[PDB]
């Protein structure tokens, strides 16, 4: 078989985008996606994103498979690429917004004049059971700066879902601030990702506060590893920073691949994420 | 501002192959190749290989740019991919062989009946000055199991060129055999690659002898890092194993991505390398 | 005057496509179209197809003039060329579907991943006098494997309309299966085309069944002659094959210029046709 | 769909050819301005594809206007629709003259010298707009035509027997740079009614005959009067065309050699008439006929 | 810094076109534009035109700086160049039209089959104070063939705005028809351009009527001087010719650099201008 | 629309010229790297088109940096905006020097030897970035300027009568490879206020005068002091430019010969000042002035 696609990246978080507007079922299996995402034996990507037909009135729907083949419920860098991809297919020039049905609910990206995409990422989910996490809520049903014992070491974490689960930490329990570049993600990351307290596994964001409006982070993603950026993660860590009282609702988040502008609007409780999305190459891959 | 190409890999050492038969000048610059080889911002590859017009009578010529943009003189996994590419482009089925002009001289791949590609990789260069290395020859003009001080630690190395430079080590001076999987390549690799004793930098192969006909290795390549396989490297390390008296001329070399059959024939001093090569996808990249 | 156009072909059924989105009236007359279609004195084509403004909500409308100047009500190969032509004018990339108003009613082409076009050709018309044919229905209101006397010789034919009229035959009455390549179309074709039983003339398809899902055919088109392919004809002959019990609803139809995939869906009674369409050249003709 | 790196690379390697379409009595050609180079802009294989009437532009051939040679104003090279390269083309050189006149904004009478594979050819747009061409002198020596038939009238092959698929025909051979086999009928047979011939059937048997090493063009002739001939032609590499200028010149030479017609004749071809004159004064043949532009464009290669 | 641009001209009225689609803020200042427009010390042009993001729904917006640095509200020759610039940047083929927001309101250029551009230049503004001019309206609120004293000499003029102001004259009050080529524009032009009756200065068109459908003109433009052509000027002078009863609504206007086809439609009060636009070179200018 | 195969084929965007735009005191030029050949990359006709300010790139001329001749580092050829080829250009060679320094990434003081139609010219980039050029020696012999005026001071034409459109002017003739006609006023007339002259009117009468076989550049001079001259120029083939380096050199030579100024003068040109010195020690003339890059680009041909 043959899979036609277009390669895009949002701050280095790269994806295989496929036009699946003709069917409600993804053109390839999760197993095929995992093979295609292998960087040496396949096309190479952090995931495969499908542009599908709208659901209940939305312009389109989006489904995504992580490079390990699992299906997460949303992807911020990916939805910015999705908007640019649709624009290319439909010859839409300049500013345009679309309603997208996703596993996290309604998401509304709007292409900006400069080509970046400002996305309405919806509202954060903080109730422990729905994140989901087995940690007990310590601020209402929300888990904020709570103890998580990781391989015998006590860390403090805040849990938030953007449809997908995030475990955000600013450091160990009773410990100093983090210098995220000093962390050994391949070592510590998997211990959070597969922790027994996260039934569906979790994405993990390690954060260093530079100022109340400027945060630096590294992320170990569920099913994708140490990526250059994670949009849902940047949204979740700003929510966590606000809940822990370490930063304000509008921050610039520096991710390994570059910055994102995040704002958690108190007026509507929605989170807006603005960042770039760029097409890299067009192709056809051999399917097995 | 668009490059059409086909992606291939030889044991996981993956490349962007471009049909450059219509010109003597590579279609893209070394700087553009480095960008295209970036795995997250580009197409992603260990290098870009160009199929160019023959030279002085060869069927074709091959030029390659490492993912860092530098231009090495040969690539074994790459030439096996080159052979599949040509057969694809010329609709050649079954056994076929082509003469290819490279920076290492004449190279002759031959697609076998079983589909694998057996390549005549030329003869190894052992004279120290030509590898090139500033290390002094201790076995005739060759550098064999000689001391190399790496970040203050003494290692024993053997140097051989397959057009490109290789530094092969079976362990530290006065040290035990290596368990290559225990090495931290990102840490030790760059120290060999940019060592002052290698004027043009060097590829480095770490080897574990399993038997006199079976070697296991990991490699830190000049300009490409810790790749899954290196064909010139596998050829050079068998030459080194023979010179150090650790193995015979015919060996199976296990590389991270898989095995290669290597034979340094005493009959003609040529080294033959047999391995796979597979197309993965094709497309057009924005430049 | 000057007519600007783009030449396309669908399996060799070639057309002159003109951007007529500016007016509800075709830019040239039927007489001018016939002249332009002359292969040695004009541009050369089986027809001229106009991309016109939508009607009652459709994205566009399509009108076509045969190479003899007559105006048929639809064209399958032509609408596949139309879809690629419009995609170009709208700067669209990849898959796109369009609603097109035609003399056969709504037609919906959809560009596929491989550049091919799958078209919802609507539902077939089988009522005898609406085909139109003067032959009496012999199976319900339809004419199925009925006797047609052509120049004194009895043939059995099935009539179906895809907006335009089709007369399909699998052979003479009481005769063996056909070897379509042995037919002399220039001789027999005109006798069917202008037959008194077809008031508006008819397209004629001669069919050879290779299997229940594989049919071979040749066609003598109303106003265009022995073309390399006819999409409405391929659709009509599959309908005829099903009605005569000779084949399944899903078939590969081999036409002189190539194959088409046809499916007369039992679920909705719609017929889907998938085939290629390619641009050949851009031009300006003297009027 | 099949994964095919080969097909894919071909598709993205498409070129473009700008041209103007002309026809001389229905013998239609793709004219290209190649004055910028001594090498034809496209290959013979590409020309064959472009000449396909359903999958390409459609034509009996592709004609290139090239830079002059050893003096001449221009040079002309032509590829048949089958891709082969013939030495000359009469209807084509009349189209060539119009093409040049159009490109150089030349109005009224104008003559150009053209270098061809048949030697010097000199077309001249007439006051009345038609193009009268000095087609040079005919080649009659058998081995130079070329034909393996033995000269039977001096070194020329005139009304000689040619066994075609076991049937004896009488033919006359003459070259206008390109080879021509002219017949007025079968040996010991009646005059021909050319419209009754089945060219697709008989044509190929002459075209590829073993007696014509470089293949041949074949003209079937019906004499209407000593100054009026009717013909049909099966051309080497182009088939049953509507007209052939070198053919009309060759058949008048043949008619004169066989004593059937005068040196000044009106020749009726499927697409129309040509005025031909084989001047005894200088042995040159003059051909007068029309040429018209039809459309112009850019073809994908 | 550096400014990348493409040079175009519409009948010799030449401009520096810049791709400013990424921001509503022009890439350079008015002062920088004046410097770049200097023909000996800069790039040389009658103005700089920016292709910007759409506004309130239009496909794009256009802003222009005259060679003196002032910002006029529209430019007809420039919008034709703008349309070809977009087509080039987007590799659009065939007929395409775009909605453009300008200081004069909506303007809609459409690329024609022959490559010319036909533009819906909007509707003319005749109310004196909106032109703007301080002359009193003498035909309703419009100034038509009214006395304007220029440096002590009485001229009759008609004022119309196409977003930008235009003062059209067919001659002096009580004087004969003009032979525009005999005028000394560098001398008389500035006296109209900076006249006290034109608060925002004005463009001035001198017209010679050749027939009721054929007008010859020369223009002295506000902020650009004696240019080879002015599209808004050609539209305004046809409006003036109609108002003065000297010509019909559809005219060919001969400007120094060539002709424009102009039509002021009574059906909707819109004026359509058709003419050429050609790219000359592209470059990068030092800022 | 008219059917026009010719227009269609012309419109097929032939070639492209890469260049860099420079100006010396407003005398602006298109500089092209032509170091790979002794033949200019474009024709004189193409240069004239490119120099059109509204339809082309716009310039007073096109200057080619060519390969050295007889050991010089480089050679320079220039085409005026009217297409004619003059033998030297002072403002141009200063731009040429900076162009070279850019192509060779040369920093600081540098001098190159340039072969020109005027012979050897040697520009040197100063520390301040200005360029001081050794313009060679001036040619004063009447017939070598060339001019048909009789030498009235040795073999030189100094303050001699030239009847221009019936009016008597006094002029001095000097060549800097190219011809120059310098005037400080009419015969028996007062000093000039150069800004009051109507150059487009009087200029062409001198430029095409019968006494100048190869036409001539004309400099109108107003002496401000013995070391300060103001001028305007009407150049052969370029018109009223903002500055002319060879002209500034020639008018200082003329001022000295007529005894109106010293060998070292500041010359005020419309676009700015130039420092000129006619060294008595070697009879060489040195011109110092600026040169600036403006933009670079690619023009359609
Ligand atoms: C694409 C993404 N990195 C999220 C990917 C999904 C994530 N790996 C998960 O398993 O939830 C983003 O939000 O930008
Ligand atoms: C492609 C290759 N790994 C060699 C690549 C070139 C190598 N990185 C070098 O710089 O010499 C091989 O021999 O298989
Ligand atoms: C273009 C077409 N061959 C139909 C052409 C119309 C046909 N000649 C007719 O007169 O009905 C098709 O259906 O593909
Ligand atoms: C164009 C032409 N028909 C001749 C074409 C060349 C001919 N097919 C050949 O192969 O000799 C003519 O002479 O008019
Ligand atoms: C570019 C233009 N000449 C108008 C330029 C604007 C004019 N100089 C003004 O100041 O109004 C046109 O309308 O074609
Ligand atoms: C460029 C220049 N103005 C001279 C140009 C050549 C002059 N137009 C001539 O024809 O002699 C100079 O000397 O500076």
């Amino acid at each position: 078989g043959v899979l036609h696609f277009v390669k895009y990246h949002g701050l280095g978080n790269d994806f295989i985008l496929v036009d699946n507007r003709d069917s409600s079922e993804p053109k390839i299996t999760q197993e095929q996606a995992a093979k295609l995402c292998d960087r040496n034996f396949g096309v190479g990507a952090d995931g495969v994103i499908f542009a599908m037909p709208g659901v209940n009135g939305t312009d389109y729907a989006m489904r995504i498979f992580n490079s390990d083949g699992s299906e997460p419920e949303m992807c911020g860098n990916g939805v910015r690429c999705f908007a640019r991809f649709i624009a290319e297919l439909e010859n839409l020039q300049g500013k345009h917004s679309f309603t997208i049905h996703t596993g996290a609910g309604l998401i509304v990206p709007e292409i900006q004049d400069d080509g970046q995409v400002k996305v309405d990422m919806g509202t954060p989910i903080l109730k422990a059971q729905d994140v989901p996490t087995k940690l007990s809520g310590n601020k209402g049903e929300a888990v904020v700066e709570a103890e998580l014992v990781v391989d015998g070491v006590s860390w403090n974490v805040t849990c938030v879902s953007m449809g997908n689960p995030h475990c955000i930490t600013f450091g160990k329990k009773g410990g100093p601030n983090l210098k995220v570049d000093d962390l050994n993600l391949p070592e510590i990351g998997p211990k959070f990702e597969h922790h027994e307290m996260f039934p569906a596994r979790t994405n993990t964001e390690f954060v260093e506060v530079l100022s109340r409006s400027h945060l630096k982070m590294r992320v170990w993603e569920r099913g994708a590893g140490a990526t250059l950026a994670c949009g849902t993660g940047a949204c979740a860590l700003v929510v966590a920073a606000v809940l822990e009282g370490r930063a304000d609702r509008k921050c610039t988040v520096d991710l390994p691949g570059g910055p994102l502008e995040i704002e958690w609007k108190q007026e509507d409780n929605h989170i807006y994420m603005t960042g770039p999305a760029e097409a890299v190459f067009y192709g056809s891959a051999l399917l097995h």
